[PDB]
């Protein structure tokens, strides 16, 4: 038993709801939030940009130390860095950037760092600004995660037609 609420099973492992995840994480305090990030860990927009606002700039701050150090991600990798106020953790994952030309195969190789997590609150990798077919993310999150998986959408017109088209 954990403490999501509200959410639609999928699958034997897949739940969906429509909700903003800043205030799903805030209010849940999952051990790990998924970010879709980019290489760079530059948390402009979208997910990203609603993430690092709620913790007051704090996951960019310690973001730029990460790249400091390490250099950028691989597309389809991942980091876990802290949660800050949203979280136990978060694992910044990248999905391919379709308005970039990243190469949409790289979404299940993005989906699989979720395997590494037993629970996960998430939005759908590589929707919104990045480009892809949130229908296609979701077929391929089915497919890929075998880790419990709590999604996140933000625009109840695109929930509503997620549920609709799933098979
Ligand atoms: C049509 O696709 C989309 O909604 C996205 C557009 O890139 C992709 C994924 N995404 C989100 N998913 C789940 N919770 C979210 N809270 C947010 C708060 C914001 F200020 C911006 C985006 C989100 C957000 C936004």
């Amino acid at each position: 038993v954990n403490s999501f609420s509200g959410y639609l099973k999928l699958t034997d492992n897949v739940y969906i709801k429509n909700a903003d995840i800043v205030e799903e994480a805030k209010k849940v305090k999952p051990t790990v939030v998924v970010n879709a990030a980019n290489v760079y860990l530059k948390h402009g927009g979208g997910v990203a940009g609603a993430l690092n606002k709620a913790t007051n700039n704090a996951m960019q701050v310690e973001s730029d130390d990460y790249i400091a150090t390490n250099g950028p991600l691989k597309v389809g990798g991942s980091c876990v860095l802290s949660g800050h106020n949203l979280a136990k953790h978060c694992l910044h994952v990248v999905g391919p950037n379709v308005n970039k030309g990243e190469d949409i195969q790289l979404l299940k190789s993005a989906y699989e760092n979720f395997n590494q997590h037993e629970v996960l609150l998430a939005p759908l990798l590589s929707a919104g600004i990045f480009g892809a077919d949130p229908i296609h993310s979701l077929r391929v999150c089915v497919d890929t995660v075998r880790t419990n998986v709590y999604l996140a959408v933000f625009d109840k017109n695109l929930y509503d037609k997620l549920v609709s088209s799933f098979l």
